[PDB]
Protein backbone atom coordinates (compact mmCIF):
# COMPACT_ATOMS: atom_id res chain seq x y z
CA UNK A 1 0.00 0.00 0.00
CA UNK A 2 1.03 3.62 -0.45
CA UNK A 3 1.97 5.71 2.58
CA UNK A 4 1.14 9.33 3.25
CA UNK A 5 2.77 11.31 6.02
CA UNK A 6 2.03 14.81 7.25
CA UNK A 7 4.57 16.67 9.37
CA UNK A 8 2.55 19.20 11.31
CA UNK A 9 3.89 22.05 13.43
CA UNK A 10 4.11 25.82 13.56
CA UNK A 11 6.54 27.85 11.43
CA UNK A 12 10.10 27.63 12.69
CA UNK A 13 9.57 24.26 14.35
CA UNK A 14 11.87 22.48 11.87
CA UNK A 15 9.29 20.58 9.83
CA UNK A 16 11.17 20.81 6.55
CA UNK A 17 14.30 19.24 8.07
CA UNK A 18 12.31 16.33 9.54
CA UNK A 19 10.23 15.74 6.39
CA UNK A 20 13.32 15.92 4.18
CA UNK A 21 15.20 13.51 6.45
CA UNK A 22 12.33 11.03 6.37
CA UNK A 23 11.93 11.38 2.59
CA UNK A 24 15.62 10.73 1.92
CA UNK A 25 15.52 7.33 3.64
CA UNK A 26 12.15 6.08 2.41
CA UNK A 27 11.62 7.42 -1.10
CA UNK A 28 8.50 9.33 -0.09
CA UNK A 29 7.79 12.36 -2.32
CA UNK A 30 8.30 15.56 -0.35
CA UNK A 31 6.04 18.57 -0.81
CA UNK A 32 5.56 21.82 1.07
CA UNK A 33 1.86 22.36 1.80
CA UNK A 34 1.99 26.18 1.80
CA UNK A 35 2.66 26.10 -1.94
CA UNK A 36 -0.91 24.84 -2.36
CA UNK A 37 -2.29 28.00 -0.72
CA UNK A 38 -3.54 30.79 -2.99
CA UNK A 39 -1.13 33.72 -3.32
CA UNK A 40 -3.64 35.95 -1.54
CA UNK A 41 -3.82 33.63 1.47
CA UNK A 42 -0.02 33.63 1.72
CA UNK A 43 0.02 37.44 1.51
CA UNK A 44 -2.74 37.75 4.14
CA UNK A 45 -0.77 35.64 6.61
CA UNK A 46 2.43 37.54 5.83
CA UNK A 47 0.74 40.73 7.03
CA UNK A 48 -0.02 38.95 10.31
CA UNK A 49 -3.68 38.10 9.76
CA UNK A 50 -4.61 34.54 10.74
CA UNK A 51 -6.68 32.54 8.24
CA UNK A 52 -10.11 31.19 9.22
CA UNK A 53 -11.58 27.71 8.79
CA UNK A 54 -13.32 29.05 5.67
CA UNK A 55 -10.01 30.25 4.19
CA UNK A 56 -8.47 26.85 4.80
CA UNK A 57 -11.08 24.37 3.53
CA UNK A 58 -10.21 24.66 -0.19
CA UNK A 59 -6.50 24.39 0.66
CA UNK A 60 -7.01 21.27 2.77
CA UNK A 61 -9.16 19.72 0.03
CA UNK A 62 -6.46 20.36 -2.57
CA UNK A 63 -3.91 18.66 -0.31
CA UNK A 64 -6.24 15.69 0.14
CA UNK A 65 -6.84 15.50 -3.61
CA UNK A 66 -3.11 15.73 -4.38
CA UNK A 67 -2.36 12.87 -1.97
CA UNK A 68 -5.25 10.78 -3.35
CA UNK A 69 -4.07 11.20 -6.93
CA UNK A 70 -0.48 10.33 -5.96
CA UNK A 71 -1.80 7.24 -4.15
CA UNK A 72 -3.75 6.15 -7.22
CA UNK A 73 -0.54 6.18 -9.25
CA UNK A 74 1.36 4.25 -6.58
CA UNK A 75 3.29 7.25 -5.24
CA UNK A 76 3.86 7.64 -1.48
CA UNK A 77 4.14 11.15 -0.05
CA UNK A 78 5.28 13.30 2.88
CA UNK A 79 4.15 16.91 3.24
CA UNK A 80 4.85 19.66 5.75
CA UNK A 81 1.84 21.53 7.15
CA UNK A 82 1.48 24.42 9.60
CA UNK A 83 -0.91 24.12 12.57
CA UNK A 84 -3.94 21.91 12.04
CA UNK A 85 -7.18 21.44 13.92
CA UNK A 86 -8.64 17.95 14.27
CA UNK A 87 -11.32 18.85 11.69
CA UNK A 88 -8.55 19.87 9.25
CA UNK A 89 -6.90 16.49 9.66
CA UNK A 90 -10.30 14.88 8.97
CA UNK A 91 -10.34 16.63 5.58
CA UNK A 92 -6.79 15.45 4.76
CA UNK A 93 -7.93 11.90 5.57
CA UNK A 94 -10.73 12.18 2.98
CA UNK A 95 -8.07 11.89 0.27
CA UNK A 96 -5.62 8.95 0.37
CA UNK A 97 -6.27 5.57 2.02
CA UNK A 98 -4.42 6.59 5.21
CA UNK A 99 -2.58 9.55 6.74
CA UNK A 100 0.08 9.35 9.46
CA UNK A 101 0.97 12.49 11.38
CA UNK A 102 4.29 13.58 12.83
CA UNK A 103 3.49 16.39 15.24
CA UNK A 104 6.61 18.53 15.70
CA UNK A 105 6.23 20.79 18.68
CA UNK A 106 7.65 22.19 21.89
CA UNK A 107 7.47 25.10 24.31
CA UNK A 108 6.63 28.45 22.71
CA UNK A 109 9.79 30.01 24.19
CA UNK A 110 12.01 27.49 22.37
CA UNK A 111 10.18 28.10 19.10
CA UNK A 112 10.60 31.87 19.52
CA UNK A 113 14.31 31.38 20.23
CA UNK A 114 14.72 29.36 17.04
CA UNK A 115 13.03 32.09 14.98
CA UNK A 116 15.27 34.75 16.52
CA UNK A 117 18.35 33.06 15.03
CA UNK A 118 17.15 33.69 11.48
CA UNK A 119 17.49 36.88 9.45
CA UNK A 120 14.55 36.29 7.16
CA UNK A 121 11.09 35.08 8.00
CA UNK A 122 8.51 33.80 5.56
CA UNK A 123 5.82 34.41 8.19
CA UNK A 124 5.69 37.06 10.92
CA UNK A 125 6.56 36.08 14.49
CA UNK A 126 3.24 37.59 15.59
CA UNK A 127 1.39 34.66 14.03
CA UNK A 128 2.87 32.22 16.55
CA UNK A 129 0.25 32.82 19.26
CA UNK A 130 -2.65 32.13 16.89
CA UNK A 131 -0.89 29.10 15.41
CA UNK A 132 -0.33 27.55 18.83
CA UNK A 133 -4.05 28.05 19.46
CA UNK A 134 -4.92 26.30 16.15
CA UNK A 135 -2.64 23.30 16.71
CA UNK A 136 -4.97 20.73 18.33
CA UNK A 137 -3.40 17.70 20.03
CA UNK A 138 -3.53 14.40 18.16
CA UNK A 139 -6.52 12.41 19.42
CA UNK A 140 -6.68 8.66 20.23
CA UNK A 141 -8.38 7.57 17.00
CA UNK A 142 -5.80 9.32 14.83
CA UNK A 143 -2.50 7.90 13.63
CA UNK A 144 0.38 10.03 14.82
CA UNK A 145 3.26 10.66 17.18
CA UNK A 146 4.70 13.75 18.86
CA UNK A 147 8.27 14.85 18.09
CA UNK A 148 9.76 17.19 20.71
CA UNK A 149 11.65 19.84 18.74
CA UNK A 150 14.07 20.33 21.62
CA UNK A 151 15.65 17.04 20.55
CA UNK A 152 18.24 16.90 17.79
CA UNK A 153 16.69 16.42 14.30
CA UNK A 154 18.78 13.28 13.69
CA UNK A 155 17.12 11.70 16.73
CA UNK A 156 13.65 12.87 15.71
CA UNK A 157 14.08 11.52 12.16
CA UNK A 158 15.20 8.12 13.51
CA UNK A 159 12.25 8.18 15.91
CA UNK A 160 9.85 8.99 13.05
CA UNK A 161 11.34 6.33 10.78
CA UNK A 162 11.06 3.66 13.48
CA UNK A 163 7.44 4.55 14.10
CA UNK A 164 6.37 4.97 10.45
CA UNK A 165 7.95 1.63 9.52
CA UNK A 166 7.78 2.47 5.82
CA UNK A 167 8.10 -0.76 3.86
CA UNK A 168 11.42 -0.86 1.94
CA UNK A 169 9.49 -1.67 -1.24
CA UNK A 170 7.95 1.83 -1.18
CA UNK A 171 11.27 3.31 -2.35
CA UNK A 172 13.17 3.01 -5.61
CA UNK A 173 16.78 2.10 -6.37
CA UNK B 1 10.64 44.00 -6.37
CA UNK B 2 9.89 40.33 -5.72
CA UNK B 3 12.62 37.74 -6.16
CA UNK B 4 12.31 34.28 -7.64
CA UNK B 5 15.04 31.69 -7.32
CA UNK B 6 15.30 28.25 -8.89
CA UNK B 7 17.74 25.69 -7.50
CA UNK B 8 18.44 23.36 -10.37
CA UNK B 9 20.31 20.05 -10.23
CA UNK B 10 19.80 16.32 -10.55
CA UNK B 11 18.23 14.18 -7.83
CA UNK B 12 20.57 13.57 -4.92
CA UNK B 13 22.56 16.74 -5.54
CA UNK B 14 21.31 18.37 -2.32
CA UNK B 15 18.94 20.96 -3.78
CA UNK B 16 16.45 20.82 -0.93
CA UNK B 17 19.15 21.57 1.67
CA UNK B 18 20.42 24.58 -0.31
CA UNK B 19 16.93 25.95 -1.09
CA UNK B 20 15.83 25.49 2.52
CA UNK B 21 18.98 27.19 3.80
CA UNK B 22 18.45 30.16 1.48
CA UNK B 23 14.75 30.38 2.36
CA UNK B 24 15.41 30.42 6.11
CA UNK B 25 17.60 33.52 5.87
CA UNK B 26 15.62 35.53 3.31
CA UNK B 27 11.94 34.77 3.86
CA UNK B 28 11.54 33.35 0.36
CA UNK B 29 8.69 30.82 0.07
CA UNK B 30 10.09 27.36 -0.55
CA UNK B 31 8.39 24.89 -2.88
CA UNK B 32 9.39 21.57 -4.40
CA UNK B 33 8.79 21.63 -8.16
CA UNK B 34 8.13 17.89 -8.54
CA UNK B 35 4.88 18.33 -6.61
CA UNK B 36 3.59 20.27 -9.64
CA UNK B 37 4.09 17.23 -11.89
CA UNK B 38 1.07 15.04 -12.64
CA UNK B 39 0.99 11.78 -10.67
CA UNK B 40 1.44 9.85 -13.90
CA UNK B 41 4.61 11.74 -14.79
CA UNK B 42 6.05 11.01 -11.34
CA UNK B 43 5.16 7.32 -11.73
CA UNK B 44 6.68 7.19 -15.25
CA UNK B 45 9.99 8.56 -13.98
CA UNK B 46 9.93 6.22 -10.99
CA UNK B 47 9.92 3.26 -13.39
CA UNK B 48 13.06 4.71 -14.99
CA UNK B 49 11.54 6.29 -18.09
CA UNK B 50 12.81 9.80 -18.83
CA UNK B 51 10.20 12.46 -19.63
CA UNK B 52 10.27 14.27 -22.99
CA UNK B 53 10.04 17.99 -23.76
CA UNK B 54 6.34 17.41 -24.48
CA UNK B 55 5.80 15.83 -21.05
CA UNK B 56 7.48 18.77 -19.38
CA UNK B 57 5.93 21.84 -21.05
CA UNK B 58 2.68 21.88 -19.01
CA UNK B 59 4.70 21.34 -15.81
CA UNK B 60 7.08 24.20 -16.60
CA UNK B 61 4.14 26.47 -17.46
CA UNK B 62 2.46 25.68 -14.14
CA UNK B 63 5.68 26.58 -12.32
CA UNK B 64 5.90 29.84 -14.26
CA UNK B 65 2.26 30.63 -13.50
CA UNK B 66 2.69 29.81 -9.80
CA UNK B 67 5.69 32.15 -9.56
CA UNK B 68 3.88 34.90 -11.50
CA UNK B 69 0.84 34.73 -9.23
CA UNK B 70 3.04 34.79 -6.11
CA UNK B 71 4.88 37.82 -7.56
CA UNK B 72 1.61 39.63 -8.18
CA UNK B 73 0.73 39.27 -4.50
CA UNK B 74 4.17 40.46 -3.40
CA UNK B 75 5.48 37.01 -2.45
CA UNK B 76 9.09 36.04 -3.26
CA UNK B 77 9.86 32.37 -3.95
CA UNK B 78 12.55 29.69 -4.18
CA UNK B 79 11.86 26.34 -5.82
CA UNK B 80 13.91 23.20 -6.38
CA UNK B 81 13.92 21.75 -9.91
CA UNK B 82 15.55 18.69 -11.46
CA UNK B 83 17.60 19.03 -14.67
CA UNK B 84 16.56 21.81 -17.01
CA UNK B 85 17.37 22.62 -20.61
CA UNK B 86 17.87 26.25 -21.63
CA UNK B 87 14.46 26.20 -23.36
CA UNK B 88 12.88 25.01 -20.08
CA UNK B 89 14.41 27.95 -18.24
CA UNK B 90 12.98 30.23 -20.96
CA UNK B 91 9.49 28.97 -20.06
CA UNK B 92 10.07 29.58 -16.32
CA UNK B 93 11.12 33.14 -17.21
CA UNK B 94 7.77 33.72 -18.95
CA UNK B 95 6.14 33.87 -15.51
CA UNK B 96 7.56 36.26 -12.89
CA UNK B 97 9.50 39.46 -13.61
CA UNK B 98 12.87 37.71 -13.12
CA UNK B 99 14.34 34.29 -12.32
CA UNK B 100 17.75 33.64 -10.75
CA UNK B 101 19.24 30.17 -10.99
CA UNK B 102 21.44 28.31 -8.54
CA UNK B 103 22.91 25.41 -10.49
CA UNK B 104 23.94 22.69 -8.01
CA UNK B 105 26.17 20.16 -9.68
CA UNK B 106 29.35 18.13 -9.64
CA UNK B 107 31.01 15.01 -11.02
CA UNK B 108 28.64 12.10 -11.69
CA UNK B 109 30.73 9.81 -9.46
CA UNK B 110 30.21 12.09 -6.44
CA UNK B 111 26.47 12.26 -7.10
CA UNK B 112 26.31 8.46 -7.34
CA UNK B 113 28.23 8.16 -4.08
CA UNK B 114 25.76 10.47 -2.33
CA UNK B 115 22.81 8.39 -3.55
CA UNK B 116 24.46 5.18 -2.35
CA UNK B 117 24.36 6.46 1.25
CA UNK B 118 20.57 6.52 1.27
CA UNK B 119 18.20 3.61 1.87
CA UNK B 120 15.25 5.03 0.00
CA UNK B 121 15.15 6.74 -3.35
CA UNK B 122 12.29 8.78 -4.75
CA UNK B 123 13.78 8.34 -8.24
CA UNK B 124 15.79 5.43 -9.63
CA UNK B 125 19.56 5.75 -9.92
CA UNK B 126 19.25 4.75 -13.59
CA UNK B 127 17.75 8.15 -14.40
CA UNK B 128 21.02 9.92 -13.57
CA UNK B 129 22.60 9.47 -17.00
CA UNK B 130 19.60 10.99 -18.80
CA UNK B 131 19.33 13.80 -16.27
CA UNK B 132 22.98 14.77 -16.72
CA UNK B 133 22.30 14.89 -20.46
CA UNK B 134 19.27 17.18 -19.91
CA UNK B 135 21.06 19.61 -17.59
CA UNK B 136 22.30 22.33 -19.98
CA UNK B 137 24.93 24.78 -18.70
CA UNK B 138 23.77 28.25 -17.75
CA UNK B 139 24.35 30.58 -20.71
CA UNK B 140 25.75 34.16 -20.65
CA UNK B 141 22.40 35.96 -20.98
CA UNK B 142 20.88 34.06 -18.06
CA UNK B 143 21.08 34.99 -14.39
CA UNK B 144 22.70 32.23 -12.41
CA UNK B 145 25.70 30.78 -10.61
CA UNK B 146 27.15 27.29 -10.25
CA UNK B 147 27.36 25.65 -6.82
CA UNK B 148 29.85 22.77 -6.63
CA UNK B 149 28.12 20.09 -4.54
CA UNK B 150 31.48 18.79 -3.34
CA UNK B 151 31.59 21.84 -1.07
CA UNK B 152 29.87 21.86 2.30
CA UNK B 153 26.22 23.07 2.12
CA UNK B 154 26.89 25.83 4.68
CA UNK B 155 29.48 27.27 2.30
CA UNK B 156 27.22 26.90 -0.74
CA UNK B 157 24.31 28.60 1.06
CA UNK B 158 26.54 31.53 2.08
CA UNK B 159 27.83 31.70 -1.49
CA UNK B 160 24.26 31.73 -2.85
CA UNK B 161 23.10 34.35 -0.33
CA UNK B 162 26.02 36.64 -1.18
CA UNK B 163 25.29 36.36 -4.88
CA UNK B 164 21.48 36.62 -4.67
CA UNK B 165 21.72 39.70 -2.45
CA UNK B 166 18.07 39.40 -1.45
CA UNK B 167 16.94 42.75 -0.06
CA UNK B 168 16.23 42.49 3.70
CA UNK B 169 12.81 44.04 3.10
CA UNK B 170 11.74 40.90 1.20
CA UNK B 171 11.43 39.01 4.49
CA UNK B 172 9.05 39.37 7.42
CA UNK B 173 9.66 39.69 11.16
Amino acid sequence: PTRHVVVMGVSGSGKTTIAHGVADETGLEFAEADAFHSPENIATMQRGIPLTDEDRWPWLRSLAEWMDARADAGVSTIITCSALKRTYRDVLREGPPSVDFLHLDGPAEVIKGRMSKREGHFMPASLLQSQLATLEALEPDESGIVLDLRQPPEQLIERALTWLDIAPAVATH
